[PDB]
C-alpha cells in the first residue's frame, strides 16, 4: 500500500501468463506483494533469501516448490525482475 | 516488451480488483499497455487522452465506459496511478 | 476449479432442497459457482450484480425466474449466503 510496484518486461509477462493459466500463482505473487510492503525485503512468508548473485540488492521468495518470485526493494517500489526463477 | 510496468499503489489496488471481479478488464488493460509500449503514450487503441488536470504529464485510455487507464511515460517504464479514473 | 466452494447452513440446505425437489436449479448453481471462478464476480451467466446491502460486498446472480443466488468472494473462496434470494 505505501511502495509502487514494477514489473521487468519478462516480469510481467510471467505475471500475465499466470493470471490465464495458474490464477493460484496470481494470488501468491500479489500475497508475498504486500508481505514485502509490509515488512521488508527479508521477513515473512515464502522462506525469503538474499538471491545467489555476485550483485547485491537482490531477494527471492517461493511462490511454489518450481518458481520464486525475485524483487529489490528501496524507498520508492518494489522491483520485480521474475517470477518464474530457480535456482 | 520494452518498459517496465510501475504499479501506484492506488492502481495495484485497481488491478488487483478487477482481477477479482473482472478478468475481461484485467485483459483490456493489458492490451492497452501493450499498445503504449509499442505506439507511444498517445497512439493507439483506447482513445488516447492527455490529462489536464491533477496530476502533470499523465494521460489516460479508455478500459470501458466508465473506467480509464491513466499513466505516463519515460523511457524506462510506464507508471499508472489509476485503473478506475472517470474525469 | 482454483476457489473453495463455502455454503452457509442456509444455502447448503437450500441447495440439497434443489437437489431432492428440483434438479434443474442445481444444474444453473453449480455452472454460476463455475463461471464466478473463471471470469470474476461480476462477470458472466446470471446477470452479475453487486446486492446493495444486507451484507458487505455480496453479490448475486440470477439462478431462475424467482430467485438469485447471493455470494461474495476473496482469494480463497466463494462464500454462498443463499440459493432462494429475491429483493
Amino acid at each position: 500500500a505505501r511502495l509502487n510496484i514494477t514489473f521487468s518486461p519478462q516480469a510481467f509477462e510471467d505475471y500475465k501468463y499466470f493470471q490465464q493459466n495458474d490464477k493460484k500463482m496470481v494470488k501468491k505473487i500479489n500475497e508475498l506483494l504486500k508481505s514485502i510492503d509490509r515488512n521488508g525485503a527479508l521477513e515473512g512468508i515464502g522462506k525469503p533469501e538474499k538471491l545467489k548473485s555476485n550483485l547485491t540488492g537482490y531477494y527471492s521468495r517461493r511462490i511454489n516448490h518450481e518458481h520464486r518470485l525475485v524483487y529489490t526493494v528501496d524507498d520508492n517500489h518494489i522491483k520485480i525482475a521474475s517470477c518464474k526463477y530457480h535456482y
